[PDB]
């Protein structure tokens, strides 16, 4: 079926939970043996969220190459994304090592450091120009260059230096700051505006390594971001945009990381975002 009318048909019939459970039942199951080794327990935020072995990102280290991060490679859309958990106190250096080694231009953050009164990820970037951060375990330096605070999101320019080679690179930090502590946003308008700002920066384009995107577990909000982006790109590329099947795209993405889209409300919000986004692209 088309998307907008399949949408109204699920609303009128109130069957979002049943649709979402079908997706959970059909989703791929692949091994995640490296994630579950005992030496990696303190590298995982949640015991039930792990990268598959076949798609995990490897750190360029001979001691321990493990990080909780997955490469989502969308062949028809010609887009790749790295989805990862919010960094832990003991994995902030690994996180920036990955950004460096994978040649990423941008980092997309979809959570606040504290939500619901608890810490959802480490404070992993500097908040003042004159107070830079040094990660001694991975030999990297990170400096805040500039910050632009808007009503729904903040964009930061950062300098990452590899202290071993003295090479430097400019990294863009796109921070969506207004996702509610509970539920999903009422309108997709600010989320779509944010996605378009990331696109306009070049961070999603083939001349760079994959964008790094995270929330707290790296599957819920993060899944919503890449699902919406890929579906809108496919609608632009195909002769028949109504052929794009968001459930099929989500199941394809779940071949590369488990659990993408965590609730039926996030599924409905993803449909809403793609539907509204497809009108603005054209009007
Ligand atoms: N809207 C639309 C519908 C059909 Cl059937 C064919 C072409 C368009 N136009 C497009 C196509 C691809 N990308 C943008 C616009």
């Amino acid at each position: 079926m088309e998307m907008e009318k399949e949408f109204e048909q699920i609303d009128k019939s109130g069957s979002w939970a049943a649709i979402y459970q079908d997706i959970r039942h059909e989703a791929s199951d692949f091994p995640s043996r490296v994630a579950k080794l005992p030496k990696n327990k303190n590298r995982n935020r949640y015991r039930d969220v792990s990268p598959f072995d076949h798609s995990r990102i490897k750190l360029h280290q001979e001691d321990n190459d493990y990080i909780n991060a997955s490469l989502i490679k969308m062949e028809e859309a010609q887009r790749s994304y790295i989805l990862t958990q919010g960094p832990l106190p003991n994995t902030v250096g690994h996180f920036w090592e990955m950004v460096w080694e994978q040649k990423s231009r941008g980092v997309v953050m979809l959570n606040r450091v504290m939500e619901k009164g608890s810490l959802k990820c480490a404070q992993y970037w500097p908040q003042k120009e004159e107070k830079e951060m040094i990660f001694e375990d991975t030999n990297l330096k990170l400096t805040l260059i500039s910050e632009d605070i808007k009503s729904y999101y903040t964009v930061r320019q950062l300098e990452l230096e590899n202290l071993t080679t003295q090479e430097t690179r400019e990294i863009l930090h796109f921070h969506y700051t207004t996702w509610p502590d509970f539920g999903v946003p009422e309108s997709p308008a600010s989320f779509l505006n944010f996605l378009f700002k990331v696109r306009e920066s070049g961070s999603l384009s083939p001349e760079h390594g994959p964008v790094v995107v995270h929330c707290s577990a790296g599957i819920g909000r993060s899944g919503t971001f890449c699902l919406a982006d890929t579906c809108l790109l496919l609608m632009d590329k195909r002769k028949d945009p109504s052929s794009v099947d968001i459930k099929k795209v989500l199941l394809e993405m779940r071949k590369f990381r488990m659990g993408l889209i965590q609730t039926a409300d996030q599924l409905r919000f993803s449909y809403l975002a793609v539907i509204e986004g497809a009108k603005f692209i054209m009007g």
